[PDB]
């Protein structure tokens, strides 16, 4: 199933929808793998989260044309870390429009990212405001709350059985709750929670740094959240 491209992973969830994976050295602790989608709507595909870096993000674009053959219309990121960020240029090379969180793109050049060229903005029950993420598609885009970051925010794929937690969500066996150096500890298993709320219908679970999983990954993060309060 998975398909090796370069130094890169991409598998097929779904007829329309792909998972990208990508590495980085965390010197000292390993190559750590991190995944974000690819989304054929139409005549268009639609990409959440970059690679680590730019060459790499450059290199799903070039996944895309050889396996897809259709432009990228935009693409969304989830929050203002490298794993999730770090290819905003070759996004912006290559012509792409691109979509944040208002405040990831506050936090990008302290964080050492690239703001994206629009910010999304939520209303108070976490909903984006249409407004702000024209032209999304099947994307149904959720900020939880607080949690991995106070940025996080969340993808849903309407039509699908498929919804995206990032780096909010572990897999249903995972041992930690894995870098809390930027997390809000008291709200996260409340936002794991809202966020398994707001995508009732996904089954397939996708994140950032596991394989996707059923939705015993929402319970089991959200019960290894509580107890950091
Ligand atoms: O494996 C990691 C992955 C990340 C990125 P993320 O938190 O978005 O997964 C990371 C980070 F951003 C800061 C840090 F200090 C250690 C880290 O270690
Ligand atoms: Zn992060
Ligand atoms: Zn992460």
């Amino acid at each position: 199933g998975d398909q090796r491209f370069g130094d890169l992973v991409f598998r097929q969830l779904a007829p329309n929808v792909w998972q990208h994976t990508s590495y980085l050295d965390m010197p000292g602790f390993g190559a750590v793998a991190s995944n974000g989608l690819i989304v054929r709507d139409g005549g268009r595909v639609l990409v959440v989260d970059t690679a680590w870096t730019d060459d790499q993000t450059a290199q799903i674009l070039n996944w895309i044309k050889q396996e897809i053959n259709l432009p990228v219309a935009l693409a969304v990121v989830t929050h203002a870390h490298q794993d999730k960020m770090g290819g905003m240029d070759a996004l912006h090379a290559a012509g792409i429009a691109t979509y944040a969180n208002a405040l990831s793109n506050q936090l990008a050049p302290q964080e050492g990212m690239v703001a994206a060229q629009h910010s999304l903005t939520f209303a108070a029950n976490g909903w984006v405001e249409p407004a702000t993420a024209p032209n999304f598609g099947p994307l149904k885009v959720f900020y939880p709350g607080p949690g991995h970051t106070s940025d996080n925010i969340t993808v849903g794929i309407d039509g699908t059985d498929i919804a995206f937690g990032g780096c909010l969500i572990k897999d249903s066996k995972a041992k930690s709750l894995g870098n809390l150096g930027d997390a809000d500890t008291e709200h996260y298993a409340a936002s794991a929670r809202a966020f398994g709320a707001a995508f009732p219908k996904a089954s397939m679970i996708v994140m950032s740094h596991s394989a996707p999983d059923s939705r015993a990954a929402i319970t089991h993060t959200a019960r290894m959240a509580d107890k950091l309060r």
